[PDB]
């Protein structure tokens, strides 16, 4: 589940 391109600058892990 969730795998739609990982281009978030809020909370990247």
């Amino acid at each position: 589940i969730l795998k739609k391109w990982p281009w978030w600058p809020w909370r990247r892990k």
